C-alpha cells in the first residue's frame, strides 16, 4: 500500500479523488445533455452524438485518474455523484454554453491540482496532468468555442433553420 | 385445417384478418403518399422514397400476419381495401402528420389484438406481436416524431426553403 | 413529445427513471469494486477485470433504458447517484457476495417494473424487459453463484492460496 | 563541446553521471538476481526471466541518460560499478522486496535530479526525466507491489507450493 | 557565376528578386488570413484551409523563381518581408476581396516582368513566366471571382447564414 507509495502527499491523494468526482459528474451531465437532444421534441441527432461522446471521454478521464491513484499508492474514495444542473437544456446554443462553462470548471480544477503538485514537488503528478489532460481540455474548449461562434452566426433571425443546419452540416451524424 | 389448429380462438382469427386489412390499407395510403411527392409540381424525392419504403414495410407486415394465420390453422379472409383518405397530401409537414396518425392507429390495433390474445391465453399470438410488430411500430413512430420536430423547426418564416432543406439533408435520396 | 406517446403511463415513466438510477448506481458500485481489486495491496487482476466489465454492462443497461424512455415519449429525469455501500470490499468472496446481493436487487426491480407494465397493459415495456434484461440478469446471477461456490470450495484452510488460484484459473486476465 | 552546451549546469552534468552509475549498478544487481534464480537448487525460471529483463531495462535507462549527457554537451564520466549487495537472494519474496527497495532508491534519485533541474531552470532535463523515467518507475514499482502482495498471500503455511505457483501462473516463462 | 550567365540582364535579375519578395509577402499575407479564420471567434475552417493552401502556393512560386535566378546565373538577394496590410480581416467577403486585390497585383508584376524580358529579348524568362505563372494566376483569379460572386449572393439579408453555408458547401473542410 504504503508498500509502493513514494513522494505522494495526502493533499494530492484527496484532490485526485475530488477530481475523479468532478469528471464523473461532467460525464453524467453529458449523458443528460445527450438524451435531451434525443427527445422526439428536440431531435437533433448530431448534438445528441456530440454530448454522448463527451460523456464517454469524461468517464475515460476519471478512469485514468483512478488508475493513477492506485499506481501511486493512494486510495480511491468515491462520493455521491450530484445530478446535473438542469433537467432540460434549451437550445443547442444554451447547451453548448453550458458545456463550455463545465469544461472551464474542469480545466480550472486540473490547473489547481497541477499547482498543488508542483508546490509539493510531485513531478509525476504534474507530468501526468500535462500529458493526458491539459491539452485535451484546451483542444476541447477550442472546438466548443468554434461551435459556439458558428451556432451564434446561424441564429440571426431564423433560429430553427440555423439550429438544423448546424446539426446537419457541422456535427457528425448518421 | 382444424388438423393443426390449437389454442387459436375465432376472435383472434377474425381480428388478425382485420389487422391484415388495416396493414394493407396503410400500405396503399403510403403508395399514394409516395407518388404524390413524385409529382412534378411537388418534386421532393426523399419524401417520395420515405413513403414508398413504408408502403413496402406495411405490405410485409400484412404478409407476416397472413403467414401466421395459416401457421395457426386460421383462414385468411380478405376484404376490400378502402382508398386512402386524401387524393393530395399537402406539404411534407401535412403528410408526416397524416403518417403519424396512421401509425398510431395501427399501433392501437396491435395493442388491442395483444390484449385480446392475452385475455384468451394465446401466448404465441402475444409473443408474435411483441417480437415482430410492437417495437417496429414504436421505432417508426419515434422516427416520424423526430422528423415532425425537424420539419416544424424549418418552417419558421421560409417554408419552401425549409421543405427543400429537410428533404435534401435528412431524407435519403439519390 | 406527447406527439408520439401512446399507451405509456406516468407510473411506468417514473419507474423507468428510478430503474436507470439503480443501474447507474450498480455501475458505480462496480467501478469501485474494480479499482479496489487493482490496489497494490489487493492485486487480483482477474477480479478487477470482472468488476470493471460489469460496470460497463450496467451503464449499457441504463443507456438502453434511457433510449427506450425517449422512444416511448417519456422524459428522462436524473437523480443523484449515491456512492457505493462500502469503500473497501474485503476478499473476493466478500465482493462476490455483495455483487450477487446487488444483482438480485436489480433483478427484483426489473420484476417489479414488469409487473407494473403488465398491470397497465403495456406489452412493449414488458417485452422490452423480457428481451433485453431478464435473461441477462438470470445468466449473470447464475455465473456469480457458480463463482461463489468455487471461491467457497477454495477457502478451506488456505484462504490466500485459494484466492490466488481462483483469480488465476477461473477469471479472465492478461 | 562547449560548442553546443547551453543552459546545462555543472551540477546537473555531475548528477547525471551519478545517475548513470546508479542505473548500471541496478542492472548489475538484476543480472545477479536473474542468475541466482537459474541455479539448479533455486530453479524458478519465471523469476530468472523477470530479473534478467529488468537488467536490460536498467542498462537501457543508463544508455538513454548517456545519450542525453552528450546531446546537452556534458561529458560522461564513469566510475566503478559496485558489486550487488548480496551473493544469494533468498526466496522470491526476499528478492522482490530487495527489488522494490532498489527501485524506490532509483526513483528517489530521479526525483532529486528533477528537483535540481527545476531549481536551475533546466526544463529540457526536467521534461526528459518526466517523459522517459518517472512513469516507467511508477509503473514498475506498482507491478512489483502487486507481485509482492500475491507472493505474500501464497506463503501462508505452504511456502514451497506458493513459490512454485506464483512462478508458474504469474510470471512469464517458457 | 558569370561562368554560366548568358543573355540575362541586370534589369531582369533585380526584377526577379523583387518578384520573389512580392510572392513571399503574399505568402505571409495568406498565413495571416488563414490563422485569422482559425480564431475561435471567427471559426470558418474551410476559409482557413483555403488561405493556408494559398500561403503554400505562393511560397512555392517564390522558390521556383529563386531556382530560376540561380539556373540563369543571377544572384538571389532578399529584402525584408513587410507585414500584411491588416491584422484582422473582417468577413469572408472582405477577405476574398483582399485576396483578389493581392492576386491582381502579383499578376500585374508578372506581366510587367514578362514585358521587360520580351523587351530585352530574353525568351527563356518569358517562357518561364508563361509556363509556370501566368495561367496559374489567371486560374486562381477566376476561382476567386467565382467565390466572390457566390459569397455576394449569399449575404442578401442573412449574412451569418450565408457565410456559414459558403464555408460548409463550397470550401473544402474536414
Ligand atoms: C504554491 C506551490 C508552489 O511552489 N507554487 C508554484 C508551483 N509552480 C507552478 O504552478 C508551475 C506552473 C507551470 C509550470 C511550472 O514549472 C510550475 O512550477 C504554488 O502554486
Ligand atoms: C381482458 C382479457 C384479460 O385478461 N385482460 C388482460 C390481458 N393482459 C394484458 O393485456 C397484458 C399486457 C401486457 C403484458 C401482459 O403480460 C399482459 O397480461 C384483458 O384485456
Ligand atoms: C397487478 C397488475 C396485474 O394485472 N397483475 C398481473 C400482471 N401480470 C404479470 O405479472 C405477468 C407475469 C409474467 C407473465 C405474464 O404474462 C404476466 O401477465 C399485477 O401485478
Ligand atoms: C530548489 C530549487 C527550486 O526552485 N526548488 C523547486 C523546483 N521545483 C520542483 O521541484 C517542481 C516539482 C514538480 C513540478 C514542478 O513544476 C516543479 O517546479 C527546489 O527544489
Ligand atoms: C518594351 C520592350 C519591348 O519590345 N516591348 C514589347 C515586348 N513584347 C511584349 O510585351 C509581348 C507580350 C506578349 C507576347 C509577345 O510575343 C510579346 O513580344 C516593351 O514592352
Ligand atoms: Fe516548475
Amino acid at each position: 500500500s504504503s508498500q509502493i507509495r513514494q513522494n505522494y502527499s495526502t493533499e494530492v491523494e484527496a484532490a485526485v479523488n475530488r477530481l475523479v468526482n468532478l469528471y464523473l459528474r461532467a460525464s453524467y451531465t453529458y449523458l443528460s445533455l445527450g438524451f435531451y437532444f434525443d427527445r422526439d421534441d428536440v431531435a437533433l441527432e448530431g448534438v445528441c452524438h456530440f454530448f454522448r461522446e463527451l460523456a464517454e471521454e469524461k468517464r475515460e478521464g476519471a478512469e485514468r485518474l483512478l488508475k493513477m491513484q492506485n499506481q501511486r499508492g493512494g486510495r480511491a474514495l468515491f462520493q455521491d455523484l450530484q445530478k446535473p444542473s438542469q433537467d432540460e437544456w434549451g437550445t443547442t446554443l444554451d447547451a453548448m454554453k453550458a458545456a463550455i462553462v463545465l469544461e472551464k470548471s474542469l480545466n480550472q480544477a486540473l490547473l489547481d491540482l497541477h499547482a498543488l503538485g508542483s508546490c509539493q514537488a510531485d513531478p509525476h503528478l504534474a507530468d501526468f496532468l500535462e500529458s493526458h489532460f491539459l491539452d485535451e481540455e484546451v483542444k476541447l474548449i477550442k472546438k466548443m468555442g468554434d461551435h459556439l461562434t458558428n451556432i451564434q452566426r446561424l441564429v440571426g433571425s431564423q433560429a430553427g433553420l440555423g439550429e438544423y443546419l448546424f446539426e446537419r452540416l457541422t456535427l457528425k451524424h448518421d
